[PDB]
């Protein structure tokens, strides 16, 4: 049934690309309200259609207002099945914190409440293949939500794939975002990642790990990618059901899958 937060929640922390202090406040809403962001007295529904800028991060914006990196929180909400919540975002981007969703998943999981209404699950009824930038993603109808990601790294990790299935969400929430020392300069050359640090960004070396804690999962970096792929699929504003596969996929290409899925099922 519709799920909402039992009590008001709030978080605070710098933004990975903005590197500015930002705070978020979450309040309960009415059943069938959906996920919406509020700022400067402006409400901004969280749906793909609201996608204003796609890049290493997912950004939404309406009426001249914009928010960066909103896929992470959306990913946790997706796994927890949250249908009504007003996330007030004070700032220009969602705080990166440690780089994973474990923090939001940890506090919110202890403050979830049940409402009195049945949720409308989104189910894929037809497959689809999107190829672009040398990347590719395929979707297939299914009675269970499953997402597979095949990442190809040229570092010591080499190639690694991670299959997520309903009942293994605990393995895709503690995976913090990661980056390679070779692509970092590029991300920095585009004026992004000004808040990226070793405490909120896991940096890997062609053959060495920068963070002294090492990797948290033999597939931590791909676990985060899968976690992000869901955060981008929840843009539909409702739990997605079906079997999806992604090979070296990005945010824009991912949103494209959702765009065609939401525009294809437009007839129904
Ligand atoms: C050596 C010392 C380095 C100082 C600290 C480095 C800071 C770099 C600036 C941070 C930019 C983001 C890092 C990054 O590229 O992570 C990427 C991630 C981005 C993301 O999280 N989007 O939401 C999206 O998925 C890909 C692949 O999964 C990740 O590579
Ligand atoms: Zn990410």
């Amino acid at each position: 049934l519709e799920k909402t937060v039992k009590e008001k929640l709030s978080f605070e922390g710098v933004g990975i690309h903005t590197g500015e202090y930002s705070k978020l406040i979450i309040h309960p809403e009415k059943e069938g309200t959906g996920i919406r962001f509020f700022k400067n007295g402006v409400y901004i529904p969280a749906r793909h259609e609201f996608v204003v800028h796609t890049n290493h991060s997912t950004d939404l914006g309406f009426k001249g207002q914009r928010i960066k990196t909103v896929e992470h929180i959306l990913s946790v909400l997706h796994l927890l099945e949250i249908t009504n919540v007003t996330i007030e975002v004070i700032g220009n981007e969602i705080p990166i914190l440690d780089g994973s969703g474990w923090e939001f998943y940890e506090a919110i999981r202890k403050n979830i409440l049940n409402q009195n209404r049945e949720i409308d699950y989104f189910v894929v009824e037809e497959p689809i293949i999107v190829e672009d930038e040398g990347r590719l993603i395929k979707a297939e109808p299914s009675d269970t939500l499953e997402v597979t990601y095949e990442g190809e790294f040229k570092n010591f990790l080499g190639r690694q794939k991670f299959t997520f299935v309903e009942g293994n969400e605990e393995e895709i929430v503690l995976a913090r975002t990661f980056c390679f020392d070779w692509e970092i300069e590029h991300i920095k050359k585009v004026g992004l990642g000004k808040g990226g640090s070793l405490k909120n960004t896991l940096v890997l070396g062609k053959d060495k790990v920068y963070n002294p804690e090492g990797l948290r999962y033999e597939n931590e970096p791909v676990r985060h990618k899968v976690f992000d792929l869901i955060g981008d699929l929840y843009l539909l504003g409702s739990p997605v059901k079906g079997k999806f596969y992604s090979f070296r996929g990005g945010h824009s290409l991912n949103v494209k899958l959702v765009k065609e899925l939401a525009k294809k099922q437009k007839l129904t």
